[PDB]
């Protein structure tokens, strides 16, 4: 189909996303920037989604944390959210789409801003959320990893599933974690869609970059940089420290993985063959142009081996 402007696309249905995309990479993604807001939707994307349990309800990814944003908002774990919610309100108030398609939608367009990103599936059609979330559904950085992935595999991802889904804390900081120091990213390349995130949180610890006391936060490998203790434990727990090593370097998988988990997630709570798909709408995303690394002036003696069935790759770091 061509639509009204000449853009094509495969299902004409779609061509309602082209002014909403437009609109979006302008006034909420600041020029189609990798940057905060983008890393906030895709953060958006999760906590509308994860409200979804079959024994307690919620619709997953159906813009409830929009539609309920006085409840849901006042969920500690959405500490913070409520700021992205009030930017995307007025869009889907504009444009003629669900909340529930809006934030898959916006979460999609922000990542394919991102070097290295993907293009995430997209489908349109969510009806308006009818509930909103249950309470106490959205996994925290001083969770354990058995409580983490209870309530993963309880929404529908097993342990490797939820490694490859946090490949989104590439792109990534913390606000609320320690609030002396916001903005602090979770890897060295926050515009970065890449696999430092899973190198650097398999460091040893060196210091904290703000306070020492924060509930939910493990001593980071660098000044820079803030690290939780769910990633920490994550990385080094034996339920999951294979898979996150396997992430290292191994771009292909990343990319691969995260797009497959990122379309089951936006599509909790919904039935792909009742929506329509509308995945060629999305950006192409820019490549990666710098080879992985450790950071410079740290070797393998500073990695914490958690993987016993293989070594850690021998990558390079201070040339
Ligand atoms: C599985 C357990 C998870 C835990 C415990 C967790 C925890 C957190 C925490 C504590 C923050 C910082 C909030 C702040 O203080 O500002 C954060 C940020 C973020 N999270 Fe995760 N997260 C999890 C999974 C996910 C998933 C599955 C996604 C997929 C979309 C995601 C995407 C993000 C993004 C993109 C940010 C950066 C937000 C920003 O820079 O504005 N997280 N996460
Ligand atoms: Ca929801
Ligand atoms: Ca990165």
């Amino acid at each position: 189909a061509t639509c009204d402007d000449g853009r094509t696309t495969a299902n004409a249905a779609c061509c309602i996303l082209f002014p909403i995309l437009d609109d979006i990479q302008e006034n909420l993604f600041d020029g189609a920037q990798c940057g905060e807001e983008v890393h906030e939707s895709l953060r958006l994307t999760f906590h509308d989604a994860i409200g979804f349990s079959p024994t307690l309800g919620g619709g997953g990814a159906d813009g409830s944390i929009i539609a309920f944003d006085t409840i849901e908002t006042n969920f500690p774990a959405n500490a913070g959210i409520d700021e992205i919610v009030s930017a995307q309100k007025p869009f889907v108030a504009k444009h003629n789409i669900s909340a529930g398609d809006f934030i898959q939608f916006a979460g999609a367009v922000g990542v394919s801003n991102c070097p290295g990103g993907v293009r995430i599936p997209f489908f349109l059609g969510r009806p308006d959320a009818v509930a909103a979330s249950p309470d106490h559904l959205v996994p925290g950085p001083f969770d354990s990893v058995d409580s983490i992935l209870a309530r993963m595999g309880d929404a529908g991802f097993s342990p490797v599933e939820v490694v490859w889904l946090l490949a989104s804390h590439s792109i990534a900081a913390a606000d609320g974690v320690d609030p002396s120091i916001p903005g602090t990213p979770f890897d060295s390349t926050p515009e970065v869609f890449d696999s430092q995130f899973f190198i650097e949180t398999q460091l040893k610890g060196r210091l904290f970059p703000g306070t020492a006391d924060n509930k939910g936060e493990a001593q980071s490998p660098l000044q820079g940089e803030i690290r939780l203790q769910s990633d920490h434990l994550l990385a080094r727990d034996p339920q999951t420290a294979c898979e996150w090593q396997s992430m290292v370097n191994n771009q292909p998988k990343i990319q691969n993985r995260f797009a497959a988990t990122m379309s089951k997630m936006a599509l909790l709570g919904q039935d792909k063959t009742k929506l329509i798909d509308c995945s060629d709408v999305i950006p192409t995303p820019p490549a990666l142009v710098g080879a992985a690394h450790l950071p410079a002036g740290f070797s393998l003696s500073d990695v914490e081996q958690a993987c016993a069935a293989t070594p850690f790759p021998a990558l390079t770091a201070d040339p």
